[PDB]
């Protein structure tokens, strides 16, 4: 409970510069790039082979995977700056603005901005414009600058609503058989954001577009953990309001989707994240 | 030092028994599968992006990582039957013989044979054979059998010998600037096999072929943990005979291969696992 994670709109300019400035030196490290690679790994890490589930994604395992990944990159932040915490980008206040690529966390100071249509769609402003910050590709090979391009696609040219989240946190189950993609009444599936999709977190990757909006090159912007601890702070509200209502499958499905398996790449159980005051950290609104 | 670890011919029939069927269990359970996708990962992981040095490969870490994957591939064997460990493959000693896919390890009580020419190379006998063992390919998917093809290649048509090793053992210098395949003067880059290559371990992958000759998809064969173990063996003599040559570089080298960064895809260090006792087993051969 003690540390806390802020809505990105709350942060001061000093917070919004030491949360840069520790970003660059995970990267600089080379640090940073054992995060791509462990989220591209589980991308392609099928469970069982054969089919469309993964240890990350498109499956159970999707928020207690993501929620160790937060963790274990905050930890690394704090290993450089004890008082940094992940922030979230709140996307779906964003999403009631006329024009979203305003919001404040696109300025220089923070993300930086829009792809440049002239350039390709490489990000030239803020601290991670091509220059300042260096990509790799699916092979794990140099790939030369951040590009976004917000709201290009007929998928997907908005950010999801806060009618959306609502509507996902009406839903009573975690999850639902057959575990993935067509799971229905399902919680996870719906916040992942298959049902009817893209919705909410799938939808806001192919939003901002670029690396983002692929698996294999997503975490290339860090905007990807900005994203997900919003993703986070949604099923952590979700199991506050469902106080009784626990993770699925608690056995029986797929290795690596049950409550008490391990999720590859770590050995980490979602059992072992599944209360997130545990893990040390709230987030403001709580 | 007590948990020691077995020359394969030294291995009574229920012995070979218990360790076929644990790996069996392991692969059923989906805990194998972990092990083939963590070494592919690793191999794709290069230290820095645009070399070819790479986390599990082609550098100094080379070593230490699969010392510390065959420790947790072992760990994992004994939550299933604490009583077995890790037996290594003797492939000097086989290469005397004048035809080495005679050696007892490839008998259907065991690692199974050489490829069926007639069905490409796949497998067809012991427990591994195609049909009792799935294997995945560098994407994931199942891939339908495993292969082999012994010395079928040019560049590695023999086991390499006891003095290849000897030859190995020799050298002063754990590894050198800038601590990859050119390296010179490197027990790393001798053992691994990159001076005048193939030679020792990597050419035994190419040696036994099939999915044992590409590094994404080595592990699907479980001789993969056999070899790597007497790869193992082979340093920890190394370590016991140069008492005071230590892990190289100890610094700036190139992040994740110095002797306190973290290998990925773990947390764990080269000097968490440069000293195979603590590990907590032992070779035959030390005893
Ligand atoms: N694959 C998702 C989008 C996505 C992209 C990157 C991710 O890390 C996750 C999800 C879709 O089909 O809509
Ligand atoms: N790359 C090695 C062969 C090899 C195959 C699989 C491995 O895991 C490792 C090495 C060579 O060129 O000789
Ligand atoms: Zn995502
Ligand atoms: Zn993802
Ligand atoms: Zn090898
Ligand atoms: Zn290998």
């Amino acid at each position: 409970k003690y540390r806390v994670r802020k809505n990105v709109l709350h942060l001061t300019d000093t917070e919004k510069r030491d949360f840069v400035r520790t970003v660059l030196i995970l990267k600089e490290k080379g640090i940073y790039d054992r995060y791509i690679a462990w989220h591209g790994a589980a991308g392609k890490f099928h469970t069982p082979p054969g089919s469309d589930r993964n240890a990350a994604h498109m499956s159970s395992a999707f928020l207690p995977w993501h929620r160790e990944y937060l963790l274990r990159f905050e930890r690394d932040l704090q290993s450089i700056n004890p008082e940094v915490t992940l922030p979230y980008w709140e996307w779906e206040t964003d999403a009631q603005m006329q024009d979203p690529s305003q919001s404040q966390i696109w300025s220089a100071d923070f993300m930086g901005g829009n792809g440049n249509p002239i350039k390709d769609f490489i990000v030239d402003t803020g601290p991670f414009a091509a220059g300042r910050w260096t990509t790799i590709d699916e092979q794990g090979n140099p790939s030369g600058g951040l590009k976004r391009n917000f709201g290009a696609t007929k998928e997907a040219p908005t950010l999801p609503t806060r009618d959306d989240v609502l509507n996902a946190l009406k839903i009573t189950q975690y999850d639902t058989p057959p575990w993935d993609m067509t799971s229905q009444n399902s919680f996870r599936n719906q916040l992942e954001g298959f049902i009817n999709g893209p919705q909410l977190h799938n939808r806001v990757h192919r939003w901002v577009g670029g690396q983002m909006g692929v698996v294999p090159t997503a975490p290339n912007d860090p905007v990807f953990f900005l994203h997900h601890a919003n993703v986070d702070r949604i099923w952590a509200v979700w199991q506050i309001i469902h106080r009784n209502q626990n993770y699925q499958p608690m056995k029986n499905g797929p290795f690596g989707q049950n409550f008490r398996d391990p999720m590859y790449p770590w050995n980490t159980t979602p059992e072992d994240v599944m209360n997130h005051r545990k893990l040390g950290y709230v987030y403001d609104i709580e």
